[PDB]
């Protein structure tokens, strides 16, 4: 099982602030949709949250729900104890995705043999409390694509990267 993962982040490493994602770039979820479409996506209890109801569970896509707390109620999704737990949960699934947040992000980082990053060309300078994308080294190898006009006005590029 190849375990991805996807984000979009500002240059800066900026994925959160204040609960939400701090800008608005449609390509960015047209993408994800067609990365996670037919998979398992597995998610910090926060992004469940941060998600809007009516959005959520989202569609075409078993959604797990990762929490300490064995009773947490997620409508529509599977809650696992565990990235452990989430990943047994995603079953024959040959390539399930975590889609979020941060802390989660970390837990599957080990598993994760690929990642699907969105850059996003906005100058938001990190707070103490801002969600923050992943580092990764250089056992990560992979492509850059060429900066593109998002309808919003700013700019964005993908990153696809590897490792064996
Ligand atoms: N730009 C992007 O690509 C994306 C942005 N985001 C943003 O990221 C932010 C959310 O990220 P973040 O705040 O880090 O939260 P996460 O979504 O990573 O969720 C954190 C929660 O996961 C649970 N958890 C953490 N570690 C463990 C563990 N070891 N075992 C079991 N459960 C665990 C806990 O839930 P509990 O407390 O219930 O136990 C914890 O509160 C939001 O602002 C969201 O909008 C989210 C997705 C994508
Ligand atoms: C489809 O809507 C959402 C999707 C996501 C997750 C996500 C969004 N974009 C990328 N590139 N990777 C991700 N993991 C996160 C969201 O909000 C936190 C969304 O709603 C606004
Ligand atoms: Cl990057």
């Amino acid at each position: 099982a190849e375990v991805g993962l996807v984000w979009a982040q500002s240059t800066s490493g900026v994925i959160g602030r204040g609960g939400d994602i701090p800008w608005s770039v449609p390509e960015d979820l047209t993408r994800f949709k067609e990365v996670t479409m037919g998979h398992t996506v597995i998610m910090g209890r926060r992004t469940w949250e941060s998600l809007p109801a009516k959005v959520r569970p989202l569609p075409g896509r078993r959604n797990v729900v990762v929490s300490r707390r064995p009773d947490f109620v997620a409508e529509g999704a599977r809650v696992a104890g565990s990235l452990e737990a989430a990943l047994a949960y995603a079953g024959s699934d040959p390539a399930p995705w975590v889609i979020g947040g941060a802390q989660i992000y970390l837990l599957a980082l080990p598993h994760a043999t690929r990642c699907e990053v969105t850059e996003i060309e906005i100058d938001l300078r990190r707070d103490d409390d801002d969600a923050l994308a992943p580092a990764l080294d250089d056992s990560w190898v992979g492509e850059t694509g060429e900066w593109l006009a998002s309808r919003s006005g700013l700019r964005y590029r993908f990153h696809s990267y590897r490792r064996d």
